[PDB]
């Protein structure tokens, strides 16, 4: 799977809340392109010209992320975080010259992604009380991985002491993703635990926070809720259940090459971080069949 890489997997089944601490930084930011932030002004005019109505957003910047020693007290991650915009991911990330960008950065700053906007995405692996994961169908119409297979997600807008308001709107922001495109109840959901943190190389290694998150309701309870909204409640044009039982050997189903790369991304920390027992009574043969 060239198309994600790893850059964290959690410890302990996946971190909560009260045990990550960020720091955001203007030394976290994006560096200014070589040639000046001129180039990235020159795509956004184009654009609006094209598309009047669209409009920029501040987002969330990942520097860097450092795991505590395992098995250690007190904080167990720290998150670097920056400041970007939809305008700055348009110009690097999206940009035909992305590939030039990360050369550069590593010839001026030892750091493929030091000219890379790299806003920060959440996206979650949520199961149902009868034990499926759920999944989402994208749009034809859109222009990112159009008409590809997707998990619940988005990309965070902002508003250790602005460090855990930032934790917060992070896992309040999963939530809140999943509510608007699955139309489920709030309170039908778990506190999300953090899996790790995936990279899509196919965005120029744009990184994306995965989550665990539990539903109250089955399947069949989920499905209602999500069509009840009608085709205007959602951007997604389906939704579909695969048990968790299924889940472990899906890399090797043709379900595989449909996967966007940040589904890609939750499936893989999930598989490695909830699934994969550690002990004697859910690792005996007849719980989990060898192959
Ligand atoms: C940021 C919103 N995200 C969220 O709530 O989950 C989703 C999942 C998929 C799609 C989508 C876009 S185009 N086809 N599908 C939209 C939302």
């Amino acid at each position: 799977d060239p198309e994600v890489t790893l850059l964290l997997q959690c410890p302990g089944g996946g971190l909560p809340q009260e045990q990550i601490q960020a720091e955001l930084s203007p030394a976290h930011d994006r560096r200014p392109l070589p040639g000046g932030d001129e180039a990235i002004t020159a795509i956004w005019e184009t654009r609006l010209k094209a598309q009047p109505w669209l409009f920029d957003a501040p987002k969330f910047r990942l520097h860097s992320a450092t795991l505590a020693p395992i098995g250690s007290r007190g904080p167990q991650l720290l998150l670097r975080l920056g400041l970007t915009s939809y305008r700055d991911f348009l110009g690097t990330n999206w940009s035909s010259s992305a590939a030039w960008l990360r050369q550069q950065g590593a010839t001026d700053w030892g750091d493929t992604q030091a000219y890379l906007a790299d806003p920060l995405g959440v996206g979650a692996a949520l199961a149902t009380a009868d034990d499926f994961l759920v999944f989402l169908r994208r749009s034809r119409q859109v222009a990112e991985a159009p008409g590809l297979v997707d998990v619940p997600g988005g990309h965070p807008e902002p508003q250790d002491l602005a460090g855990q308001l930032v934790v917060h709107e992070l896992f309040s922001s999963v939530l809140q993703e999943i509510c608007d495109e699955v139309n489920l109840p709030l309170l039908t959901l778990s506190q999300p635990l953090l899996l790790g943190i995936a990279r899509n190389e196919t965005s120029a290694g744009r990184a994306s926070a995965e989550f665990y998150v539990q539903c109250s309701l089955t399947s069949e309870q989920v499905r209602k809720h999500y069509l009840s909204g009608g085709p205007e409640a959602h951007e997604s044009t389906g939704i579909f259940f695969v048990e968790t039982q299924n889940v472990r050997r899906l890399p090797e189903t043709e379900m595989w090459a449909e996967l966007c790369p940040s589904a890609k991304g939750a499936i893989i920390l999930y598989n490695r971080v909830q699934g994969s027992p550690t002990g004697a009574a859910l690792g005996s043969p007849a719980l989990l069949p060898p192959l």
